[PDB]
């Protein structure tokens, strides 16, 4: 069966899935090869992803490859109910995902997914893989391998490995070049600001925007905030990215110093409680806080709730916390991934590459069944490079190639002066 | 002895060396530790570097550490004669380097350097190390290790390794994070445009500027060309950087298509004959070509000379090649590293980090004498990270550090939802 | 009476009106004074504006001042039905505005508005003023004066004046410094991209975006498109803005050349048939065209409809036209101003200044009745400057002030050598 | 006679003058017409300009037109001695200009220039016109008219007019669209940074740069500082440019707040004592201060000299002031316009338009002698626009032209619904 909001939304989901496919040409080619080669024939698969038009196109590709797939939501607020309905009604793919579902429903959906007895698990944040290892030790004989879509998930997998419980292959999709160089940076840079603006309609120009973290996501958010006319502050914990942010023209300072100055705060660290009650207490009246890291725990909303004398919903996706002194803190999307909670996530152009990696990583797991060491594996270089070749070609961009003499010069070392 | 232009220039060199030191605080701390610990006592050292105020401060640091050093020019056009004179007259460091010296003088200087019988060779482009391996097999028992400053040199060292002749440790200074993330990118981005403008006084705004290569240097040049108002075209041979350039807002195309459009061409590829006679023949009348890769071979100037009916020097560092149809091609700095030939190279702020790596790499070689495998070694992570910590501190920038609970969250994998 | 979609939407409208007011502090101050001084007591007023949360705050300020106002939509597609419901239900202000109303309904609303016998007309695009002068010459004795919000309307007023029929005072709100320096530039720059992204979810980075016109709006749209990673082409008819665009780093060319290259076309010229059938014929398959000028006539959609062999809606606000050769053209918002048709228009921060100018322009007409010549009048400098001073204060920015010594220097001509 | 440093520099001057002419095609066209029509036959002319390769091309165009010209320096530090030598030796044009001349020599040169009894005075900063009106009332019958190149001079002319002593026509060259939209913005933006970098070699990326003034010059300097990776602070006295700076992404604050934060200070206000002792007192150790306004009086250097306990030159164009508390302030170019004092001023591409305006303004004064009122006159629109059309053509850029149908639409007011 399935567990969705409204199956009558399927026609609208189909229209939007097909619209998104227009900028997923790499995944389309993979789908067309999968439909002939059937790499997943006889394989059961669980996907824990954001239920978007882009994930739909991925599920359609795995289905064309023969996968017996079950899809559940990676986050209660990111689900697109029309997409869920189209996958069920048009493709017969079980989806357990309702926008705005409560925590008990999420956890029940994880339990249903694990009862599918998957041979492959595609995860986004590593919730299902962690539950599998914790609660389903008897099922590990089913697992051919897993994949992980996002940075937070890769961190949890390293913790599982160092703890000694990562006893199967896990594909590091997030760290492929054609994943986090584009998705994490250019995707999050546009879609994060998109979610902020759809929720608040705020003018970004002239605002001070504090970006916590200057990794791939932070670089993208800061770059686009700057492009929209914001004054950008960056916080960090490591010196190499801090120097980069300064040489990119941004102010770098500790969060305790930024807290007095920011009009908008955006967390993209992967870590817990980056924005804290001692920061809330000194923020400007009306400061906006939101999160684009995988988990809402980057903002200590539990503490905010007890500092505040009152909380009100003042717009879709927008809560106003009023403190005893009468100042307000605005929270978007209850601290959930603001690009997916208040908008539609990354454009399909970058998910084409992220989800091409997902599809080919699953294929890599199956074709190497019984042959991979336990632990984390990076995406093979030749796969990563081929995705980039196909994407560049699909964008209509042509580049150069070395001549035979240029190749010879590379291998000569006596040639200098 | 020494071989320099004019030792009466020493006072001016000293003034300029001390000016440059103001933004080399990391190297100063290393120098002050070196002067007490004397890591290089009894060690002979050859440096093949650009003879600039920044290299001078490096040589002063090695001298304080006890090194018996001899300095020669990495390039005939990059030498600063006042610096050469100050090093000889004020520090007693033999310098063999005359701005504008001919090719025979360069090669004689290399021979003199190798007769110093160095135990350590600091190289920039790998000319001296290649000559050592080619011509001085009997001297290899002297070598404790070598270092290489630039990307072109790292490529030659890989070729030496694959050929089986890299029989000693070579430190990869260029690829340290605190080297090519800053020097290669932000340094070249500013200093390349600096050299173009000092040579030509051209307005960059409104010009089409073709950047060949989108590695660390190409990213920097394109970013600053854009910042100065230029329309930027990027050429490449690999899809991952080509997609980056497009998502950074630049036009990507093959050089044969760019050749018709560019007002200024800048090569930063590391490869041979990237700009070719078939490109010259279709360039706009008055197009400017220059090179910021280590070797002038990136532009096929030999072919340009035979296509042209006439060449004239029309300004300092500036040659006009007139073709039979009357169109002109402008070449800056005879195709040598335009930032160092027509200006003063990178700012000392980034060379602080590059040359801190050089100093600590030499120390690493000495303290591990007889203990390192032959071949290339990367800069130890703890060294690289400490340089970044000290530089950030010296720039007056403070950042955050994780709390104990944040560290615990990193190592928990069961914590999701 | 009134003519709206659904009065039950009033609670949501009220909430959204209050949210927008958070960044309209200058208009709030004006409303509070109007509440005390009642400058519009006994005055009947018609407003033809986009029926948005920002217009609602203006209407509430006019209401506080005693104006007997009637509001109609400036564009069938920009109306926010929840705003219309709140103005009727909560303030008792007659609104004639239904999102998506047909042309006959819009025209009927204009007739009903003129039947209100306004003393003041606030117009956005000059439709109501033109209908008054063409059809209601017998009502001109009612008119104290009118105001005009946008550049297209000013051009119409100019033609009326040159035609001898602008026989009453008309305030040029659009050309106030605190209107078109911010609204037209920074507001359109952000909200045009907002509309495009809400409609299509497209990644802007790496796309070629053609901006027709490099006036206040074109400068903002090109600036923000570039900030979002686009490759930007600008078209023009006048050399001064064309040179500016080039020195701002954009590619300038005739539309016939741009037509082959653009992925997205945005018209902001104020002129008719800037994109024509001969341009559609050479566009890439799937090129997107939209308009941010006041009237959709900037794109020759009538010819596109005749050219095309079929048209279908492929997403909300998004139509696909298929040409007889099978290539497709995507049109957003039926060519109506894409920021208001597919999103929510400008942020309230800039509309604060635009509509402060509207409020004080209406006050100016009433306070100076019988002392203003017929024809166009600019916003008094003292008013324009006070709006800027108050907005800068409300943004929390402090600046310097001239000293007596500096004033003396300005008035001194003999000094300086 | 003449008064120059060294006539033997003429060959180098000639070469550099010819090089600069490559991007002065509009002035070349004007010179060629002047050579034919001789508009200045019998006219005596004085030019007080920066003695640069660009001014030389203007002087050559006036010479071609028959003008009996005499040229003196506009600033003791901007003079290019090789240019002065070429104008004397090759063209026989009297030049009174020595780079680094003292104040008494500058004043003597102004007296010699007025002794030429000019009919036309071209001024840059209005010193010669002010000296004429103060000291040479008996010569006013000589004057056909004057021109003024820069914003400071316009302000002086305004004060003269308000004082009743501007009794002849004076052409406002600075405020022509093709002058201050490009020269003041794009030229100053690039050449100010050029001067700073030539003097100091400092890395701009990661520095905090304070720009005083957000007019045409301030907009350009802030834009290019940001493009080079700086963190940019803007100071102002008027709210309209202050809001613009904020929405352009810069931090706006009073100079007293900026004084603690800046690494580099750049004054472009046109006003006196913008940086004062109370600012020097709180600057970072080693802060750099420079001026790109016409007169050095924007920085209170006289007070700094009194405050300081010592001063020394630490590099070409670079002085270190040491305060009694041991902190140091670095001054570039003795506070004289840093683009011309430490580099070569604007690129010839923008001076092409500025000096085309100068040439045609002088022609306008002669052709309209006896028909111009005393007081200031703007450049005729037709002249301003033709300069733009010719420059855009010479840049190789093509744009569109209105059709008959579009013209009809502009003049139609009844249409649009
Ligand atoms: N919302 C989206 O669509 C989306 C897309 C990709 C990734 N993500 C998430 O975004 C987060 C960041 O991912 P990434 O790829 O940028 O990771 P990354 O590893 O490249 O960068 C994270 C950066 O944050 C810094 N940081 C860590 N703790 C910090 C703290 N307390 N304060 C300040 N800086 C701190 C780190 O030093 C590092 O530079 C992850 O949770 C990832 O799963 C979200
Ligand atoms: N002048 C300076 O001060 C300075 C500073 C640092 C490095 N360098 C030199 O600059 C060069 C580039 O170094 P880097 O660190 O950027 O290297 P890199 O390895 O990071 O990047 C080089 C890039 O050029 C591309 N490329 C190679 N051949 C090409 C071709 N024929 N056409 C187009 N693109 C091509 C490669 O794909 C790669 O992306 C080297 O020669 C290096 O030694 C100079
Ligand atoms: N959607 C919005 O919210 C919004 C906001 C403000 C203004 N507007 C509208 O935007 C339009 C432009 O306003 P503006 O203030 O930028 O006007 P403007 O007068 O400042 O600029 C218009 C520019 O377009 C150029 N142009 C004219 N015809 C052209 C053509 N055929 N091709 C190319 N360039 C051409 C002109 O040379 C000029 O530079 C008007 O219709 C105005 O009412 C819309
Ligand atoms: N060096 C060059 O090559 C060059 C080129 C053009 C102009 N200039 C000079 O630059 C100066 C500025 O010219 P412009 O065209 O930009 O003038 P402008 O009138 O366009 O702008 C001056 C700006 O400075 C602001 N301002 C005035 N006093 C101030 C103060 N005390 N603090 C902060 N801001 C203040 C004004 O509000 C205004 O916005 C003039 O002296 C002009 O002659 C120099
Ligand atoms: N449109 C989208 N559809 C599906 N997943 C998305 C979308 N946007 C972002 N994501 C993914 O969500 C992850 C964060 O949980 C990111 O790693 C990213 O790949
Ligand atoms: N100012 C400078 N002094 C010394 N070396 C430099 C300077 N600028 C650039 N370089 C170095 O020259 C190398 C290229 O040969 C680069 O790797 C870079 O580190
Ligand atoms: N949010 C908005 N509310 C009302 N009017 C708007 C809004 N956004 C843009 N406009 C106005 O619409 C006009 C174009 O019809 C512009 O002049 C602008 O002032
Ligand atoms: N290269 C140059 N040659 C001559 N005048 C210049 C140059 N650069 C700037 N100026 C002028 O100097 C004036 C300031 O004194 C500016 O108005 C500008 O037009
Ligand atoms: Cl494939
Ligand atoms: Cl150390
Ligand atoms: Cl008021
Ligand atoms: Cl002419
Ligand atoms: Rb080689
Ligand atoms: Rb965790
Ligand atoms: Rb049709
Ligand atoms: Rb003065
Ligand atoms: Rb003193
Ligand atoms: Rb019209």
């Amino acid at each position: 069966k399935y567990d969705i909001k409204d199956i009558s939304l399927a026609p609208q989901g189909r229209q939007r899935i097909e619209w998104a496919a227009r900028e997923m040409p790499v995944l389309k080619q993979i789908r067309e090869r999968f439909a002939q080669e059937k790499p997943f024939a006889g394989i059961r698969l669980v996907a824990c992803c954001h239920v978007t038009t882009e994930t739909a196109n991925l599920a359609i590709a795995l289905h064309a490859g023969g996968a017996d797939s079950l899809l559940i939501a990676s986050n209660p607020l990111s689900t697109q109910d029309d997409v869920a309905a189209c996958l069920v009604a048009d493709y017969g793919i079980p989806v357990y995902a309702i926008k705005g579902e409560d925590n008990e429903t999420y956890h029940r959906h994880v339990q249903i997914a694990l009862d599918h007895r998957p041979n492959i698990i595609i995860d986004d944040g590593s919730d299902v893989v962690a539950t599998l290892v914790q609660e389903r030790q008897h099922q590990l004989s089913d697992i051919i391998g897993t994949t992980e879509e996002t940075t937070t998930g890769i961190v949890r997998l390293r913790a599982m490995f160092n703890d000694g419980v990562l006893t199967f292959p896990a594909m590091n999709v997030n760290d492929a070049d054609t994943k986090h160089f584009y998705d994490n940076r250019y995707g999050t840079g546009q879609s994060t600001l998109d979610g902020i603006i759809r929720a608040t309609n705020i003018l970004l120009a002239g605002k001070t925007i504090v970006v916590a973290g200057y990794g791939w996501c932070g670089k993208g958010v800061a770059m686009r905030a700057k492009g929209m006319g914001a004054d950008v502050i960056v916080t960090e914990i490591s010196p190499v990215p801090a120097i980069e942010a300064a040489m990119d023209g941004f102010r770098v300072m500790p969060m305790a110093e930024a807290a007095h100055q920011g009009d908008i705060f955006i967390t993209v660290t992967g870590n817990k409680h980056v924005i804290r009650p001692e920061h809330f207490a000194v923020m400007k009246d009306g400061a906006i806080v939101c999160n684009s890291g995988h988990f809402d725990i980057e903002i200590d909303l539990k503490s905010l709730k007890e500092q505040a004398k009152e909380v009100k919903e003042v717009r879709n996706f927008t809560e106003q916390y009023i403190l005893p002194n009468g100042k307000s803190i605005i929270v978007i999307g209850e601290g959930r991934l603001v690009n997916l909670a208040a908008a539609t996530g990354h454009p399909s152009a970058v998910m084409d590459m992220s989800f091409a990696n997902q599809a080919l990583a699953c294929e890599h797991l199956v074709k190497n069944k019984g042959q991979l060491e336990p632990g984390m594996h990076s995406i093979p270089v030749e796969v990563d490079q081929e995705i980039a070749r196909l994407k560049l070609q699909a964008m209509g961009i042509a580049i150069d190639s070395l001549t035979p003499e240029q190749v010879e010069y590379i291998n000569s070392w006596a040639s200098g002066t």
